């Protein structure tokens, strides 16, 4: 049908959306802490900690299969690298002041994001 592509125009409007938008969060990371999955052979425990896990590059697959539906998908999954990096590190860490840095930079990026989904549909 002539809906269910105008629909696959929108989503794929959004995916090149988030795109930049996580570009933007990502270039917050300069250290490259979040970039990939936190390593099984190196934290072997590490699921006994964090139930979830996320990373940038576990996003980047998710977006490109246009896998998020919506903003709120795509900050969940945000929120999930910080949350799970301050809880897994103590606060006088390197690892856990990055993600206070990451969140705070990251919040200004996802103001105006959320506007230019409300401001564009």
């Amino acid at each position: 049908s002539m809906e269910q592509v105008a629909m696959e125009l929108r989503l794929t409007e959004l995916t090149r959306l988030l795109r930049s938008v996580l570009d933007q969060l990502q270039d917050k990371d300069p250290a490259r802490i979040f970039a990939q999955p936190v390593s099984l052979k190196e934290v072997p425990d590490y699921l006994d900690h964090i139930k979830h896990p996320m990373d940038f590059a576990t996003m980047r697959k998710r977006l490109e299969a246009q896998g998020y539906k919506n903003l709120h998908e795509f900050e969940e999954d945000f929120d999930l690298i910080i949350d799970n990096c301050m809880k897994y590190n103590a606060r006088d860490t390197v690892f856990y002041r990055a993600a206070v840095r990451l969140r705070d930079q990251g919040g200004v990026v996802l103001r105006q994001a959320r506007r230019e989904v409300d401001s564009i549909g």
